[PDB]
């Protein structure tokens, strides 16, 4: 009983436009809403959660730190992306482990198509569970191909200690953990 | 290294700005983004663990309509901190407001961004117990804000992933990216 009337576009960029939602509530009211969405029309981009495999030692989840314009400032994230011209979120997904990190891995599992923010965007994206094996020599040296503008430091922590690292990075070097990788540290402590 | 340069509004809306970011890069070359932003951190997003006597510990996640997407995700208690109010009290209010149950603080996050790709938003996650043996968290109401219509999703937190599964084949519904991160820990754990 709630529905979408009519799109107005207010601003198109080059990659983003903030349009003007009008939607029917439940009472049979009419409202509006601020809404983004991209300028180029399937989730929109993977985010990979690397489970990096080796033996005697702990599993450890491979973050990426970079410089997020929006932010004005240094963020760490889940290896992730836009899925490119008819490409699979899985293969995006390797792909982007690979641009980032240098990592080779193997699917364990994909969701279903989950929202970002969607008190703001339409932005979906698939996140796939991958695994590698650290002990593979194709890992033993793993070489970042970053694209165009792409600067991009890897960062692999523990998962026994993972939501400790976390909030040590914040309270030390003044980055932003980006809230589905905090998301996922409660969780692993939280099974508890 | 990198920083920002400038910002320049290109859109004001009532509620969300659309602005073209400069940057300094690395190699020490000029870049633009575009960014949206607002006209602390901005907001909380609550993790309720329901615990009861006898029963397994419950997410509670909440069901709305998402104008930006088009329909209803499935979504953990989340809104925006009133000006002077504590991340804390915000969550609190916020699941009250959503769900009728009144909890407890556990914890509270630093701030945490939500799409840094797209903007600046930032929000705390803190998680709350609801005691359900308390006779208040027995019949909870909701008392939703001005425009703001929920459904209240009480899963238990041993199965939730499987249970999201289930809910995504059976309904028109999309979960949200931070409650599905969650649940794939709980799994991998
Ligand atoms: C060469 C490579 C490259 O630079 N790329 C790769 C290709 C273009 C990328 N891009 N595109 C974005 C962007 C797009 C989508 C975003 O979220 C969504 C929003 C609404 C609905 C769905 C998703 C967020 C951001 C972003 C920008 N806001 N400004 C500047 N450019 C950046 C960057
Ligand atoms: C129930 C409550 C209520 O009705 N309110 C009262 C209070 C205002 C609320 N509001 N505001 C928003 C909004 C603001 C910012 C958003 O993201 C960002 C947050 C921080 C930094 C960058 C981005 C997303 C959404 C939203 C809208 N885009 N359209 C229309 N109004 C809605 C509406
Ligand atoms: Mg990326
Ligand atoms: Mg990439
Ligand atoms: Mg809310
Ligand atoms: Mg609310």
């Amino acid at each position: 009983k709630q529905y979408i009337i009519s799109e107005e576009l207010i601003s198109e960029g080059k990659w983003v436009k903030l349009e003007k939602t009008t939607y029917m509530d439940p009472t049979g009211k009419t409202r509006t809403w601020e809404s983004v969405k991209r300028t180029t029309r399937t989730a929109d981009g993977v985010a990979v959660i690397p489970v990096l495999q080796r033996t005697l030692h702990y599993e450890c989840i491979v973050l990426v730190k970079q410089f997020r314009p929006p932010m004005g400032g240094y963020c760490i994230e889940f290896p992730a992306g836009l899925i490119d011209d008819g490409e699979t979120p899985e293969a995006a997904a390797l792909r982007e482990l690979e641009e980032e990190t240098g990592y080779k891995g193997d699917i364990a599992e994909c969701s279903p198509a989950v929202c970002m923010d969607p008190g703001l965007s339409n932005c979906t994206i698939h996140i796939v569970t991958v695994t590698i094996n650290g002990d593979d020599a194709e890992n033993a040296r793993p070489k970042p191909k970053p694209g165009d503008g792409e600067f991009v430091e890897v960062i692999s922590l523990p998962k026994n200690d993972l939501l400790q690292r976390l909030d040590a990075l914040v309270a030390e070097e003044h980055l932003t953990v980006d809230a589905r990788v905090y998301s996922y540290a409660l969780a692993l402590k939280h099974a508890n």
